[PDB]
């Protein structure tokens, strides 16, 4: 088995709790391949500002297993998140564990995951998805109410 963290933003969650599908674009896919039924899936939403201006910090909003192996489908249901066209074609299927809210910022200093804890931001850029360590996950399971 193995624990992993998904990227997502607010609106994309909506998606994900409403299709149980996690979907990642062609750059991701590599990783994505790895994936396997029974993996679990750490659902985080990255900083956002809501439209009146208020910062939306960053959390964990929820665990999910994997179900499928994956697969590809170009339907559009997630919003793009930098305003292309994307589909995050290549998906697994899930289903829910758990759902809560968490601030993650105050989680980096004892995930070990996080190697650069001055700069945490820089192991969620770029990526839709990475590998958790068995220690951090359990943190996660523990802490999410
Ligand atoms: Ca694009
Ligand atoms: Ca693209």
């Amino acid at each position: 088995m193995t624990y992993w963290i998904c990227i997502t933003n607010r609106e994309n969650w909506e998606v994900i709790k409403r299709h149980n599908v996690w979907g990642v674009p062609k750059k991701h896919k590599n990783t994505l391949s790895r994936v396997k039924p029974g993996d679990k899936l750490v659902i985080y939403v990255r900083q956002e500002k809501d439209k009146e201006g208020n910062l939306l910090e960053p959390k964990i909003v929820g665990i999910y297993e994997v179900t499928s192996e994956p697969y590809v489908d170009f339907s559009r249901i997630f919003k793009p998140h930098r305003g292309g066209k994307e589909t995050y074609p290549y998906r697994v299927k899930i289903k829910p564990i758990k759902i809560g809210e968490i601030n993650f910022k105050p989680l980096i200093n004892d995930l070990k995951f996080i190697k650069n804890k001055k700069r945490w931001s820089m192991h969620f850029f770029g990526k839709a998805m990475r590998e958790l360590p068995e220690e951090d996950y359990k943190l996660i399971e523990k802490l999410l109410l």
